[PDB]
DNA sequence: GACCACGGCGCC
DNA sequence: GGCGCCGTGGTC
């Protein structure tokens, strides 16, 4: 137990007032390095001492520093080591629990800790080239561009979505006051379980479906879709669940999160939070804002540019496909990108028998479910009541990636990113081949997911020259905030950054869109 | 108050 | 296939 400051290179240790960073109040700040721990006295002064955010959830300081004006970028973090050992590894609970420490919630132990889980994990890590790689060269630069991301945060109209909070209002009432005519009576129509009750045994509908745990009849959309004119109190139903869910989780609560000294808003990029090497955003998820439907569209305008700057969309073609045709190495789907063919346009084309020209974006939105579901093991069944209806050597590379799967525990991406499928030998067969779904879609979905990672890595410090930002990511797109005087060039760059990041035997391509909020963008 | 399980559902 | 957040119903 050593006097503040620490020496260069200490691990750190922290407790936050709440997991936010750009919420919460340093509550402690402590460092540890060769046997002592450096308490500091007043946490807020003593980030001013450190060059670098170096231990346990790093980025959350790092974004916690940037808050306060203060470029502290973040360093080695061993959650990003365990990561990468085992994508399973998603919480500093589980880390210490599993490879030698206790996370508790003092900073001085926090700081230590995070100085026994870097050696011990670091040491697991020698000889592990790939692995190393996907370390240095992305996931820990990439910690550090998060941390700008997060403490920079999107415009968003809160007036506009408090005024279109008073118009879905009144229309849920309209269809609420409706719903209890047709049953005679009110109720909670929230209430899953009193909505069962007066379909199934007051209005004596068909139970078409039961639910996983509790096996009780279900009211989802895709059982009500089979009822929806069997009565006509179900049509209302949807379109109250559609309302509600839009204003409960985003029209409402999103006004609610403009940040106080920004002006913004704020989501947070979790890097190990996912099973393919996906990302993930919480408090509050910016990955799943409506646009499917018009009231979506109508929500996902309220993300909107700042005032002399405009947003730039990129995102990736048919990228799991393109990815899929490197990974197999299948000629004819090679040479289906070669042409400039589109899979979703086409498939989407079969669907709704319109021609390939007046194929509008929610046929194609739902050709993707199609061609997805039935890459990934989708059975025939399910396709059937969906769409309303009574490649050669991609096969060979599924059963090559799950003999290997089998034999080696893993499989990995083409940068070597692991997910350990433990269920591929499991003797009930539901539970193996649920495994081998998720195990032959993790290479696909984690490589695709690397190039975006390393896309990032490559475009951010270029944007910082530019005077752009990079306010989102959405697994295959960016969503950029550039002056409108660079808007254009900003536009040309990253579509080329992320067009030729890792070259694959197939042409990536990017659309990308300009405008003032996030529907024009697109 | 907190946390939890569940059904349900928004997006990729 | 991969996520996170919703309200409800529930316990502590
Ligand atoms: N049901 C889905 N299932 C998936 O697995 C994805 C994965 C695979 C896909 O390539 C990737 C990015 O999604 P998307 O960008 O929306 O789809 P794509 O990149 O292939 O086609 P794009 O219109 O951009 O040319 O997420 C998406 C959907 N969407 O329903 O969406
Ligand atoms: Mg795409
Ligand atoms: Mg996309």
């Amino acid at each position: 137990e050593a006097p503040w400051p620490p020496p260069e290179g200490a691990f750190v240790g922290f407790v936050l007032s709440r997991k936010e960073p750009m919420w919460a109040d340093l509550l402690a700040l402590a460092a540890a390095r060769g046997g002592r721990v450096h308490r500091a006295p007043e946490p807020y002064k003593a980030l001013r001492d450190l060059k670098e955010a170096r231990g346990l959830l790093a980025k959350d300081l790092s974004v916690l520093a940037l808050r306060e004006g203060l470029g502290l970028p973040p360093g080695d973090d061993p959650m990003l080591l365990a990561y990468l050992l085992d994508p399973s590894n998603t919480t500093p609970e589980g880390v210490a629990r599993r490879y030698g420490g206790e996370w508790t919630e003092e900073a001085g132990e926090r700081a230590a800790l995070s100085e026994r889980l870097f050696a011990n994990l670091w040491g697991r890590l020698e000889g592990e080239e790939r692995l190393l790689w996907l370390y240095r060269e992305v996931e820990r630069p990439l910690s550090a561009v998060l941390a700008h991301v997060e403490a920079t945060g999107v415009r968003l109209d809160v007036a506009y979505l408090r005024a279109l909070s008073l118009e879905v209002a009144e229309e849920i009432a309209r269809l609420e006051a409706e719903v209890f005519r047709l049953a005679g009576h009110p109720f909670n129509l929230n209430s899953r379980d009193q909505l069962e009750r007066v379909l199934f045994d007051e209005l004596g509908l068909p139970a078409i479906g039961k639910t996983e745990k509790t096996g009780k009849r279900s009211t989802s959309a895709a059982v009500l879709e089979a009822l929806r004119e069997a009565h006509a109190i179900v049509e209302k139903i949807l379109q109250y669940r559609e309302l509600t869910k839009l204003k409960s989780t985003y029209i409402d609560p999103l006004p609610e999160l403009i940040h106080p000294r920004t002006g913004r808003l704020h989501t947070r990029f979790n890097q190990t939070a996912t099973a393919t090497g996906r990302l993930s955003s919480s408090d509050p998820n910016l990955q799943n804002i409506p646009v499917r439907t018009p009231l979506g569209q109508r929500i996902r305008r309220a993300f909107i540019a700042e005032e002399g700057w405009l947003l730039v969309a990129l995102d990736y073609s048919q990228i799991e496909l393109r990815v899929l045709a490197h990974l197999s190495g299948d000629e004819n789907l090679i040479r289906v990108f070669q042409e400039g063919r589109d899979i979703h346009t086409e498939t989407a084309s079969w669907m709704f028998g319109v021609p390939r020209e007046a194929v509008d974006p929610l046929m194609r939105r739902a050709a993707k479910t199609i061609n997805f579901g039935v890459l990934y093991g989708m059975s025939a069944h399910r396709l059937s009541q969906e769409l309303a209806i009574p490649f050669p050597k991609v096969r060979a590379w599924i059963e090559k990636t799950l003999e290997e799967g089998r034999r080696r525990g893993y499989v990995e991406t083409l940068f070597g990113r692991r997910r350990y499928v433990p269920d591929l030998e499991a003797r009930v067969k539901s539970v193996r081949e649920a495994a081998e779904r998720m195990a032959f879609n993790m290479p696909v979905q984690g490589t695709a997911a690397d190039l975006m990672k390393l896309a990032m890595v490559k475009l951010f410090p270029r944007l910082e020259e530019m005077g752009a930002r990079m306010l989102l990511q959405v697994h295959d797109e960016l969503v950029l905030e550039a002056p409108k005087e660079r808007a254009e060039a900003v536009a040309r760059l990253a579509k080329e950054v992320m067009e030729g990041v890792y070259p694959l035997a197939v042409p990536l391509e990017v659309e990308v869109g300009i405008g003032e909020d996030w529907l024009s963008a697109k």
